[PDB]
């Protein structure tokens, strides 16, 4: 058992092995630090989870998180290198610490608001979803994907961050509280993370709820009647932004790869019904020079049916701990 220390960092206590050298903040469920692993020789990032067992909520997320990290593996999702507590037993068992490479970017690091080269958004947008194909085959969703859930390394390798465990990003139905989603709610936030890196701008930048919807319903692809009637007298204000005369959509992303153009108008579909799924999109012409079906691989069969289970924080902590308790870092 390492020997731990403390340290207040941005109003926060860390508690950490000694191992864990020069913590430096970098920016959820958590605070994340940089740091230099000494018996490794890595550089990491450490997650610091925020009250993991001070409500069932979060207990549970806090459970979902660890097995979905000793389960996943996968170039575009982030490998556990090493989970620890200070906690020497059950009782004493009250914070958790995820160790990861330290990738050293989110997304919006790399896009400080400029365009990107065509090639540079294939290799970007080709890796979110070869990693959401994954993710999404093992029946999960990120629902809040965004710039800022995109770990990014000085190769472009690109991590998703945070997926699973749950506004410009954000699919249409999903503000509009509906029920029924579907895995597409994701190829939404592709669709406008991809525009923006296009064109240097926020596709979407509403300062509120209904200038977010009015920015979208005036742009996208409306709708047949149809799909306005799976929708209170929303559905007049929303047909009354739909039926008025639109842009051509092509035409905001002027100069661009017209694959890439025709790619998005396949992903910023309203209709989540008739949205392109992740391995659709990766077979698109787009992703010519990049696509290899030999390595877009699937996942493991993954027993989620503690997701149907309710339980006390305290059950949910034991077997968080039980799972902190048997994880085995990878050999390298
Ligand atoms: O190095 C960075 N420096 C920022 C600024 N520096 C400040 C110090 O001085 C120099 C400049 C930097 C800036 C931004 C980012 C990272 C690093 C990063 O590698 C990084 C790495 C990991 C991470 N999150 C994280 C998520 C997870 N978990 C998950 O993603 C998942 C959970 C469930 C399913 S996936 C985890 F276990 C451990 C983690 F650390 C979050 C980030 C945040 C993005």
């Amino acid at each position: 058992r390492p020997t731990f220390y403390r340290q207040e960092l941005n109003k926060t206590i860390w508690e950490v092995p000694e191992r864990y050298q020069n913590l430096s903040p970098v920016g959820a469920y958590g605070s994340v630090c940089a740091a230099f692993d000494t018996k490794t020789g890595l550089r990491v990032a450490v997650k610091k989870l925020s009250r993991p067992f001070q409500s069932i909520i979060h207990a549970k997320r806090t459970y979902r998180e660890l097995r979905l990290l000793k389960h996943m593996k996968h170039e575009n999702v982030i490998g556990l290198l090493d989970v620890f507590t200070p906690a020497r037993s059950l009782e004493e068992f009250n914070d958790v610490y995820l160790v990861t490479h330290l990738m050293g970017a989110d997304l919006n690091n790399i896009v400080k608001c400029q365009k990107l080269t065509d090639d540079h958004v294939q290799f970007l947008i080709y890796q979110i979803l070869r990693g959401l194909k994954y993710i999404h085959s093992a029946d999960i969703i990120h629902r809040d994907l965004k710039p800022s859930n995109l770990a990014v390394n000085e190769d472009c390798e690109l991590k998703i961050l945070d997926f699973g465990l749950a506004r410009w990003y954000r699919a249409p139905e999903i503000m509009l509280n509906w029920m029924h989603y579907n895995q597409t709610v994701d190829i939404w936030s592709v669709g406008c993370i991809m525009a923006e890196l296009l064109t240097g701008r926020t596709l979407f930048p509403g300062t509120d709820h209904i200038d977010q919807l009015k920015l979208i319903l005036r742009l996208v692809g409306t709708p047949g009647a149809e799909l306005l009637k799976k929708i209170e007298s929303a559905r007049n204000y929303i047909q009354s932004l739909t039926q008025m005369p639109k842009m051509n959509f092509a035409n905001v992303f002027i100069g661009a790869n017209p694959l890439a153009v025709d790619l998005l108008e396949k992903m910023l579909v309203l209709d989540s019904d008739k949205r392109i799924t992740a391995a659709q999109a990766l077979a698109h012409a787009y992703f010519a020079q990049y696509h290899d079906p030999d390595d877009e691989p699937v996942a493991d069969p993954y027993d989620q049916s503690f997701e149907s289970r309710d339980l006390l924080i305290d059950e949910w902590k034991s077997l968080t701990y039980d799972e902190v308790i048997s994880f085995v870092p990878p050999p390298l």
